[PDB]
């Protein structure tokens, strides 16, 4: 999960 939300950087 967390990679799929630090895409956004």
């Amino acid at each position: 999960l967390a990679a799929m939300l630090a895409q956004a950087l």
